[PDB]
């Protein structure tokens, strides 16, 4: 690979120079002859010999970041890590290194448009947790802290790392807060279609479903490789926003609402070769995640048609753009409702503008900023946002957030 | 290896084998994806490229390894020997132009690829001849509003000192002028080309929608200016089905999109002048041409007449005015019976096209970054369709702007 790679912004003419790609760690899935940039997921534990260089790489990075590279504390930390891998096949991160690694997994997340915030992350160390009840306690505290009565604060809670792969900690939920989905005998779906499979697991595990349109799912929590256990989030911890429109008084009659806190909980955090299989993290929403995807995806709540009816649009011709018109109004209502209730939210114009400033800053201070254009560009109004015209380079740095298989597909039931 | 692509809305899975035939590079490596980067012969290089192309031609007409196939290869080898190049047969030229379109990973319109009128202009020698061929193309492709896809292919590159080039980036485009106070009148995308035309002797009317002259270069000579006969230039006034003030904005656009600055590669031969045209997808005009900050940039004016609150981004005033502008464009072309396709219909056709190509061809190279429309992305079916991008030949390629290379004789 060449030392310098340039990217151009075709709207402003600004050219930026990337050297950080030289530190890329993993395969992207692409080759010289095929690009897999639109593949959702392109791309048993580590041996002693695999772990040694991965830890040294991270430790070196850490001591370089605190401007102590080659120092006595650096060499002593290396040697202590090396002995621990020798005599235990693993090692333990210091609290400082845990915090640094979690912030940089966020900093490195190429699909995240919100990374201008990466250094303001509250890290909850939950590595002393031993049971699913204790996981529940840690998650409730996380939810309450991050919600902050609507003044949301980004946070991650980190449970014990993988050991032999048979004692994994896992949150079986895909997000800490999501709405149940129920397939009906007639083929229709009540609630959120995206969550039908997980809802069925919960019901089989013992959950009694209220069977409504917006039922908060219980937590299904797995500690130390044991069978997962069910817990109800205290509903006073779940901040929700009813959706209304500043002009259309009838919009509230749709009975729509959504929850304030997006808290993805099924990803794996990799730091220094260590694998944190339970690491729920939360920020705040960009409006289009709710208004475009959650509400208007055909396989989600799919409300475009009903909203267009109440708007009395012609729905016979696609070229009337009735779908685009209703989509805008739905997203206006979502932003209006969160702002009115003083729940943190960012519109897609503000967020993408901030991301561009962030990316420019990262290129100049760090030598680059891996970014996945396919994910960064918002799902509506793409070209009237600045990221659309911004060339990006995508590559994988560590520490990193990784996908992992769903736990019900791999779990060995006791 | 067989690669799978999934549609996450319908759960359909397709299996790609066609990527195994590509030879040109994408720009990506195993460690870095350049998917969003806009732009990532001799006797010895030429014969394998020619042989590959002749081989796929005769395989396409189900005569692979035939007597005609065998003799064509020897004819081509003998010719590259004695002239350092070769000439395509007419059948080969047509097959290669259609497949350059079929292989254009960035084009959502490719369900039409085999409906392409190919105009062979390889006998052309002067810019006057180029202008004649191009007028015929514009007249044929416009067809009084019932647009017909077409390409006109001028003589191929020889030594690189005798290139045929259309200096225009499209056959029909509007001029752009730098203003004294600092702003831009007309289309800012064409400011530089407009100045070259003025410097070359074009008298500019200095309006907002002045159709540019043709600047045409034959056999490496200085380019020459020509005016397209105005009766050949079909235009649409833009009005809105509900907002009667919209027509008062004075907006119009041309009906015929005809890209003229790309290079067509067939069997190792380079056709540096090959203008090709189809018909518009509404968002090309209504989103990019009208609403790019560095194009006509009209969102402010429209939202002002819509009386929207423009004080905060989260009112989505830009998004509202964007939809209304794209309604007007589609409504205007349709009312005037000028062919146009909306982005919902176009992307639906492309998903169908992908299914066809995977069935009959083993795949379809497709550039998600370009295929997904510039508005309303995820409510179109391509947003949820995984695509594999790879480079097949014959192909359309980018080439340098002629004024950056031309030694003015
Ligand atoms: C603070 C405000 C934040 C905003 C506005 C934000 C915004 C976004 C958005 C819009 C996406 C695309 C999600 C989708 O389409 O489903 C995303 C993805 C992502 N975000 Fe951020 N995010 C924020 C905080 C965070 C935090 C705190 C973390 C981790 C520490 C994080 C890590 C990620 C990751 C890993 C992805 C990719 C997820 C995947 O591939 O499934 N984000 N973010
Ligand atoms: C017939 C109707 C057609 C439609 C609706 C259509 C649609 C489109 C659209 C929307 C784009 C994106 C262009 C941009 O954003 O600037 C595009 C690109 C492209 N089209 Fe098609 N197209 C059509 C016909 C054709 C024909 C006839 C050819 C060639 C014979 C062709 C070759 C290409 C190529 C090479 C590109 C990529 C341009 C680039 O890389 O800059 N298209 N098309
Ligand atoms: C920290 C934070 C803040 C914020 N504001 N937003 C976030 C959004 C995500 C995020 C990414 C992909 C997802 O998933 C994509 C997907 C789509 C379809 C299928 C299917 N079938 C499977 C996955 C989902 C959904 N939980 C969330 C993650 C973290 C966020
Ligand atoms: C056959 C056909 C039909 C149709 N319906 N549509 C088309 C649209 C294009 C097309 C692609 C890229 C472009 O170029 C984008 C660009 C952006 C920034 C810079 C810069 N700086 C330079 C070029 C331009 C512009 N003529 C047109 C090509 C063929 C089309
Ligand atoms: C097929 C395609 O890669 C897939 O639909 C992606 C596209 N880009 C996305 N971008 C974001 N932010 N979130 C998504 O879920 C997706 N889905
Ligand atoms: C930087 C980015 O690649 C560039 O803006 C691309 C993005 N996608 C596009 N898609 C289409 N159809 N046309 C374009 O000009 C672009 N521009
Ligand atoms: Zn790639």
């Amino acid at each position: 690979c060449p030392r310098f790679l340039k990217v151009k912004n075709w709207e402003t003419e600004v050219v930026l120079t990337d050297t950080l790609h030289l530190k890329s760690t993993l395969e992207t899935g692409c080759t010289e002859y095929i690009c897999m940039g639109s593949i959702m997921h392109p791309s048993d534990v580590a041996t002693k010999d695999q772990l040694f260089p991965l830890a040294k790489e991270f430790i070196d990075q850490y001591y370089s970041s605190i401007k102590r590279f080659g120092s006595k504390a650096h060499m002593e930390r290396l040697e202590e890590v090396n002995k621990e891998i020798d005599t235990t096949s693993t090692y333990q991160l210091k609290d400082t290194e845990l915090i640094y690694g979690a912030k940089h997994a966020w900093r490195n997340a190429s699909r995240c448009v919100g990374r201008i915030q990466w250094s303001k992350l509250q890290v909850f160390d939950a590595r002393d947790c031993t049971t699913a009840h204790g996981m529940f306690n840690y998650i409730c505290n996380h939810v309450k802290y991050a919600t902050n009565k609507g003044n949301l604060r980004s946070a991650i809670t980190i449970f014990p790392q993988r050991t032999d792969g048979k004692h994994d900690f896992r949150v079986w939920n895909s997000q800490l807060i999501r709405y149940a989905g129920y397939k009906q005998p007639d083929g229709s779906t009540l609630g959120d279609p995206a969550n039908v499979q997980f809802t069925e697991i919960c019901i089989q595990q013992g959950w009694k479903p209220p069977r409504g349109r917006f039922d908060v799912l219980p937590l299904l929590l797995q500690a130390n490789g044991n069978d997962p256990e069910l817990f109800q989030i205290p509903p006073e911890l779940v901040l929700e926003v009813p959706i209304r429109h500043p002009k259309f008084e009838w919009f509230k009659d749709l009975g729509l609402k959504w929850y304030g806190l997006p808290a993805v909980s099924n990803m794996l955090l990799e730091i220094g070769g260590l694998e944190f299989s339970a690491c729920p993290f939360s920020g705040w929403y960009m409006g289009t995640e709710i208004g475009v995807r959650d509400y208007c995806d055909n396989s989600r709540y799919n409300i475009l048609e009903e909203v267009a009816k109440k708007m009395n649009l012609d729905m016979r011709k696609t070229s009337s753009l009735w779908k685009d018109q209703a989509l805008v109004e739905i997203n206006i209502a979502v932003l209006y409702s969160f702002q009115s209730d003083k729940v943190t939210i960012v519109d897609h114009h503000s967020a993408t503008e901030s991301f561009i400033k962030h990316m420019e800053n990262e290129y100049r201070c760090r030598g680059g900023c891996p970014a996945d254009w396919v994910w960064i560009v918002p799902p509506m109004s793409g070209s009237i946002t600045p990221v659309f015209h911004q060339e990006m380079l995508n590559y994988r740095l560590t520490p990193s957030f990784e996908y992992q298989p769903d736990p019900w597909n791999t779990h060995v039931w006791k």
